[PDB]
């Protein structure tokens, strides 16, 4: 899939993409509901993080899968955006729960229709 990380229309291009289409992206992509439950999780993310994309669907990202992101700097920004109904933030972060610390760039952006939210990830 020919889509770049951080592109200004990314929510339109990814919108309603099925699981197989998402696996073709060059960067990690997760779709969360407003509570942080995982709706979609692509192959590129599983390769970065080691998690199995099939097993994490339905788990809570902030409680279960990613406690290192349960902080003001990640989860706090997510819940603020869910509450306001808009979200578009990009920052660097370190994942250090199930592996050696790994630095990434994260882009969280509200998905175009409904009340769903994207978390995009690439290595830095
Ligand atoms: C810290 O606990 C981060 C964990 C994590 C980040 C991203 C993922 O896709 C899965 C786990």
């Amino acid at each position: 899939e020919h889509v770049a990380f951080g592109s200004e229309d990314i929510e339109n291009t990814l919108a309603k993409m099925d699981d197989g289409q998402l696996d073709g992206l060059a960067f990690g992509a997760i779709q969360l509901d407003g509570d942080g439950n995982i709706l979609q999780y692509n192959a590129a993310e599983g390769d970065i993080t080691g998690r199995d994309p099939k097993q994490v669907i339905g788990k809570n990202f902030f409680k279960d899968v990613a406690p290192c992101t349960d902080s003001p700097e990640f989860y706090g920004k997510f819940k603020e955006g869910v509450a306001s109904g808009n979200l578009n933030t990009m920052f660097e972060y370190t994942f250090d729960y199930q592996d050696t610390p790994t630095k990434v760039k994260v882009h969280m952006k509200k998905a175009l229709s409904g009340d769903s939210y994207w978390v995009f990830v690439k290595r830095v």
